[PDB]
């Protein structure tokens, strides 16, 4: 069944109140409007990111602060998380943060990190929640595009396996998972769908090998990225891509899970999908400037227009920064100087308020606005 029809999914506390700080800038420009708006989007539910060990130290606490919100308000309380450090992450990128790798025993390493994740998932007050979990962003796309990259060859069982039983060790009546899927620029080209199709089934394959009756929901599209739902106009550089907006990713790249026997239902990330135009190349990702917060999350199917689309969400929180603009900066990505990115701009995850600004002016349908 679809996890999300009747469920709340969870307002992330901790990002809610880095929004202060946009509030205190619109206010301070006499912006009562853009203010009101901002305390919408406190509002509005986001994924909590695991992307280290450390962050594991979160989850008890967010689990005790759902229940406690389930209790007071009555909803059926959906926590939604990203397992997010494979062993050689990102595999293609010139540097990656993940803290494990496969020559310092990076496999084990990375069961041992879910094993501690399905410990926090099992509590007595995990057990009283839902979850809807996306699967490690940056991952299985690499296996079908970027072969040729050393570090990629040398990953490619690495991730297959360490998802599998990512899949096999979160098997319970109150999770949904999701495999994350990239997004139509990346999979979506003609010589892609069917690749991509079989390596998520292959990964499930493995995953049954483990725990006999493994199931996913499905696959999460659009994670961290900008592509619109639907577009109003179609980019140039979309050309010879039938998944030129992520509602065709959806129905280009269903037919091939349906021909493998992979689940075809979707999340799709549109947390900064509202402005289109704002980029001159496909593969620009990094604080792309003037981009705005999409459509917001819902279940609607008068918006999602899709028997294979279970939800709108947001997977990456807008405002927490895709990496550093600083050239200088040990993690400096040249990307992230890219002639669409918002220059100057913090460290990977830190908070860009300038970014949040303009995600809230470009908003598209435009946010409305909260007042007490
Ligand atoms: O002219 N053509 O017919 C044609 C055919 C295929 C082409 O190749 C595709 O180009 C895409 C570029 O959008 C690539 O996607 C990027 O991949 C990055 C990680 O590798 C991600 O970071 C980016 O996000 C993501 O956008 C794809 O791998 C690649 O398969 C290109 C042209
Ligand atoms: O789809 N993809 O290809 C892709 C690639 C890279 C991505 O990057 C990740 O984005 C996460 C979300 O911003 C970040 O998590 C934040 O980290 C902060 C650290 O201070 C915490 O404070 C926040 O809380 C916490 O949410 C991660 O660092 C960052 O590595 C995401 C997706
Ligand atoms: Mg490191």
């Amino acid at each position: 069944v679809n996890p999300y029809i009747g469920r709340s999914p969870l307002v992330i506390k901790s990002y809610a109140e880095k929004l202060e700080e946009t509030i205190a800038y619109f206010e301070a420009q006499g912006d009562e409007l853009n203010a009101a708006r901002t305390r919408t989007v406190q509002g509005i539910p986001t994924f909590a990111w695991i992307s280290d060990s450390a962050t594991i130290d979160t989850i008890q606490p967010l689990i005790a602060d759902a229940v406690a919100h389930q209790e007071a308000s009555g909803e059926q309380v959906l926590v939604q998380l990203v397992i997010y450090n494979l062993p050689d992450r990102d595999c293609a990128a010139k540097a990656s943060d993940g803290e494990f790798h496969l020559d310092d025993d990076g496999a084990n390493k990375y069961r041992a990190y879910v094993d501690r994740i399905v410990a926090e998932l099992s509590t007595a007050d995990a057990d009283k929640l839902h979850f809807s979990i996306v699967l490690e962003p940056d991952s299985l796309g690499n296996m079908v595009t970027n072969m040729h990259v050393p570090k990629c060859q040398g990953a490619a069982t690495a991730y297959k396996e360490g998802i599998a039983y990512t899949i096999a060790s979160l098997q319970k009546p109150n999770i949904d998972l999701y495999i994350d899927a990239a997004h139509g620029g990346w999979l979506g080209w003609n010589d892609n769908l069917r690749p991509s199709a079989e390596i998520f089934k292959e990964t499930l394959d493995l995953a049954r090998q483990i725990t006999p009756n493994a199931t996913v929901r499905g696959l999460a599209i659009n994670v961290s990225n900008y592509n619109p739902y639907k577009t109003r106009a179609r980019e140039d550089y979309t050309e010879w891509n039938n998944a030129y907006d992520e509602w065709n990713y959806v129905k280009t790249l269903t037919p091939h899970l349906q021909a493998v026997g992979f689940p075809a239902q979707f999340i799709v990330d549109q947390g900064r999908s509202g402005r289109e135009g704002i980029r001159t190349e496909w593969g620009q990702w990094c604080n792309i400037r003037n981009a705005g917060f999409g459509i917001r999350p819902t279940t609607d199917q008068a918006i999602v227009d899709s028997a294979n689309v279970d939800a709108i969400v947001w997977v990456k929180p807008g405002g927490e920064s895709d990496g550093t603009s600083d050239v200088n900066a040990v993690r400096f990505d040249e990307n992230c100087r890219s002639p669409a990115s918002h220059v100057p701009a913090p460290e990977a995850g830190e908070w860009f308020n300038e970014f949040v600004v303009n995600l809230v002016i470009n908003a598209n349908p435009p946010l409305e606005p909260t007042y007490a």
